[PDB]
């Protein structure tokens, strides 16, 4: 039996190497390794050409056995959660995430958001691109947790609505959404231009 | 003779941006969900430079050409796109009045597109997502939208950005067609999810 801590913070350019690993992970899971392009250079001149919020954002969920520290924007501080104690983690992965080899911090999961705006309200809101938790740390709460900081935020900054897009046979990720109070709307369908 | 331009919106074009979206949720029968407002619309759509956040493409056309340049230009390096229409009768615009930076002059704003970019997280790779498109009503079937549209996919290819990407509702036929003779893939798999 061992405690558990975890935090959510904004990512910053040291942390490329493992939203990369993460997205990997990600076109693994979805069976779409072919279509994973993505390199850390690419993730880092992107990724943070902008302010936090401004554009595309970040939160990591990171976890350890130990409480977390007291203390990249202004309009964000780190939220924290307590966990019940439980088997220790099997993860064995921790040191592709570990931010410090000899700290007990793992990055667990993330969130990959940016605004888009309600024009009828004159309003932005965020748009969720991407949630992932790793397979040793699923059902315990964190891709709730991810969400909903992402819904916070918006509370908190004045925005509106918190969308993203789900495949309609996911009856899974649809019963994950549907859980959170989410509407799962049947009337759009998306459209591109390549 | 008809010459047209696109450029960015600045803030005081606003008045348009809001009239445009009401005439959108007109359009749509869905008046009773327009809470827009002005200054809504100012402290929100310009706290970022143009392409880095909200941006607001908008078509204007006049019976002159244009001027070379615009010294109001909100960004250095975009210069607007211009198009020559061939000759035609006369369009009647009951709403120009509404729709004119300045009576001195007979430049007209007949439609915009409003979008930001998003992200390919596979490719690591930013695209632009399309929240509006609209040309007035007098001014459609013309090739304004097309132009408006393919104004944004030109857009991202001179930044190095992915695809264009919007929604359609389902039933909106006429939408549809636009976007498919336009090029655009609908795809029947992904339906949106919201929380509020």
């Amino acid at each position: 039996m061992a405690p558990m801590f975890s935090r959510i913070r904004l990512a910053t350019p040291s942390d490329v190497p493992f939203i990369h690993k993460l997205i990997h992970q990600m076109a693994v899971f979805e069976r779409l390794t072919h279509l994973f392009s993505a390199t850390e250079s690419g993730l880092a001149s992107t990724l943070f050409t902008s302010r936090p919020f401004q554009s595309f954002t970040v939160f990591l969920l990171e976890v350890s056995r130990s409480p977390f520290p007291a203390t990249p924007s202004p309009d964000f501080t780190p939220f924290f959660k307590t966990h019940n104690l439980d088997l220790p983690i099997d993860d064995p992965e921790s040191y592709n995430f570990s931010p410090d080899m000899l700290n007990d911090v793992v990055v667990a999961g993330f969130v990959l958001f940016f605004p888009n705006y309600s024009s009828f309200l004159s309003k932005p809101g965020f748009y969720i691109e991407d949630i992932f938790v790793r397979e040793p740390y699923r059902r315990k709460g964190f891709g709730s947790m991810l969400l909903t900081a992402v819904a916070k935020q918006a509370v908190k900054m004045g925005y509106g609505r918190v969308e993203w897009v789900v495949l309609d046979w996911n009856v899974n990720a649809i019963k994950f959404y549907e859980q959170m109070g989410a509407q799962i709307l049947q009337e759009w369908r998306v459209c591109r231009l390549t």
